[PDB]
């Protein structure tokens, strides 16, 4: 299956911006878990905020908590990453991934088999 990150955009300091992300393929979507990852230039690539199947049990780095909040839409094979109060230090490039599995803790690259290509998110002063 294939991963389709949709939103993205450079906005201003304190402003919001909603990233989206959509499974292509077929084989179910509530089988699996979905987290949002990031990187910036220099920084290696670190989780955001990801979503647990069977449930929809959600976690987030503590940078973001607060601010940014995940969903998901079984129905419509979609994750969404909401931001907030972006501030600067969000600015980098936003990944999407997925297992057919289960966690219980903000997961790691480790996690995913499937990846999105990135979403550039730029915030400035």
């Amino acid at each position: 299956v294939q991963l389709v990150e949709s939103g993205g955009g450079s906005v201003q300091a304190g402003g919001s911006l909603r990233l989206s992300c959509t499974a292509s393929g077929g084989s179910s979507y509530s089988t699996f878990s979905l987290g949002w990852f990031r990187q910036a230039p220099g920084q290696e690539r670190e989780a955001v905020a990801a979503i647990a199947s069977m449930g929809g049990l959600t976690y987030y780095a503590d940078s973001v908590k607060g601010r940014f909040t995940i969903s998901r839409d079984n129905a419509k094979n979609t994750v969404t990453l909401q931001m907030n109060n972006l501030k600067p230090e969000d600015t980098a490039i936003y990944y999407c991934a997925a297992v057919r599995g289960y966690f219980m803790r903000l997961p790691s690259s480790h996690n995913f088999r499937y990846w999105g290509q990135g979403t550039q998110v730029t915030v400035s002063s």
